[PDB]
């Protein structure tokens, strides 16, 4: 589970942290405040290119 | 009372909905679906001149 914040003015989506049932040791931790991008296949991915 | 619809995809604000406690003959009712802008003085206004 990861939380996305949508800017009301810009319309962009950013990662605003995440919560997991287990500890997860922050292994799957994505960077907070990074712009959210749509992959070519249509998934959600932080990679620009 | 003027009702504005906000498109959450990009943040654009349009005019959609007019309410009047009197008949008002729709004197102050702009056509719905017109993109609203901000005047020089910061007011909320429809013309782009």
């Amino acid at each position: 589970t990861v939380s996305y914040s949508v800017n009301k003015d810009n319309g962009s989506v950013t990662v605003a942290g995440y919560a997991s049932a287990t500890d997860t040791n922050k292994d799957y931790a994505p960077a907070i405040g990074t712009a959210v991008n749509v992959n070519s296949a249509g998934k959600i991915t932080t990679e620009t290119t």
